């Protein structure tokens, strides 16, 4: 029921979308919301006051793109607006798992934290695997010559395209497909906010896809990464007695065979039923001495006390 709305940025001229994006820049994320900020907060709004804020040509762009729905008396939006790290972003509202459509898009559960963890370097060509709303691609666009975002959710591809247009970003491309199959060539930068959490090995849905999605990602990383490239992954990791995640990870990447260096920064951990362990952390592949290192970095705790310990 949440996450199935039609999103059609192709039905709106890019100049009209850029203007809606500039209007969002003024009001989204600011106290004392205007009608447009009310609309993109999930509050029904009077179409006339909307029109006075975005014009008569913005109101129809809201409708043609799917950003807004005509209820007759009011306008309402299935999407919610954010402004962070120099971009405006629409995504689905944060709702419980039981009311999520199969094409529900990550409502930015961790995006703001992950952007602060990301290395601040730029480079030639970046890949956003599982791009969702497109948020990570939009931020990378400001320091990469081109960015490709990939998602198997076609609604996320459409939302990403819409968010790119709202921001007037022209060096970002999005493609529908399964993992690396639409990503041709090599990349200097690969980011993956992985759909893994509490499901262990089980595929539950596109947002909890099981460890096999990590195995496919890491097995194919070495042939997609430019030499000297950087990979950054948000992931949940399961250690089992006699079978720690890090050993499987070393096998998937071919650490020695491909000459790669990996660092795992573990932020949260808990004992599990098997006598093993669940962990959430941040994994970086970056040039340096071959092998694997794991360190404790409670960045969730630090984020909650002060978002400023970037890196
Ligand atoms: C893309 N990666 C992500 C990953 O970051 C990570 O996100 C979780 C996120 O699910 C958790 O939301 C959960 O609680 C919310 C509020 O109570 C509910 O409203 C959500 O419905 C519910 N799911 C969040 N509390 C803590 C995040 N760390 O697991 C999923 C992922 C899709 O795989
Ligand atoms: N086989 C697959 N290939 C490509 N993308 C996949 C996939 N399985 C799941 N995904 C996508 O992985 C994404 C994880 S959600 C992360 C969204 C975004 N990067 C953000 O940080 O908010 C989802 O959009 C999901 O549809
Ligand atoms: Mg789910």
């Amino acid at each position: 029921i949440v996450g199935g709305s039609t999103i059609q940025p192709e039905r709106v001229d890019a100049a009209a979308l850029r203007q809606l994006g500039d209007a969002m820049r003024k009001v989204v994320g600011s106290a004392d919301p205007t009608p447009l900020a009310d609309l993109l907060s999930g509050t029904p709004v009077d179409p006339d006051e909307l029109t006075r804020e975005v014009g008569a040509d913005g109101r129809q762009a809201l409708l043609d793109s799917g950003m807004a729905v005509d209820d007759g008396t009011t306008f309402s939006s299935p999407l919610r607006g954010h402004q962070l790290h120099g971009v405006v972003v629409l995504s689905d509202p944060d709702v419980e798992e039981e009311v999520q459509h199969r094409w529900y898009v990550d409502p930015l559960w961790e995006a703001d934290l992950l952007i602060r963890l990301m290395l601040r370097r730029g480079g030639a060509r970046a890949l956003d695997m599982g791009c969702g709303s497109g948020v990570l691609s939009l931020v990378l666009a400001d320091r990469y010559e081109s960015v490709l975002g990939v998602d198997v959710n076609p609604r996320a591809v459409a939302l990403s395209r819409l968010n790119a247009a709202l921001n007037g970003l022209t060096n970002v491309t999005f493609r529908e497909g399964d993992m690396f199959e639409p990503a041709e060539g090599r990349f200097s930068r690969i980011v993956f906010n992985s759909p893994t959490n509490e499901e262990g090995n089980e595929f539950v849905d596109l947002l909890e896809a099981g460890e096999p999605i990590l195995e496919t990602f890491f097995r194919n990383v070495p042939r997609k990464l430019e030499s000297g490239g950087i990979v950054e992954v948000n992931l949940a990791m399961n250690d089992y007695p006699g079978d720690p995640f890090r050993e499987r990870l070393a096998d998937w990447l071919g650490l020695t065979e491909n000459g790669l260096r990996v660092q795992i920064f573990t932020s949260q951990r808990r004992a599990t039923e098997s006598g093993g362990e669940w962990k959430r952390g941040w994994l970086v592949v970056a040039p340096g001495p071959v092998g694997l290192t794991e360190v404790e970095w409670p960045y969730h705790d630090r984020y909650e006390e002060d978002p400023d310990a970037l890196l």
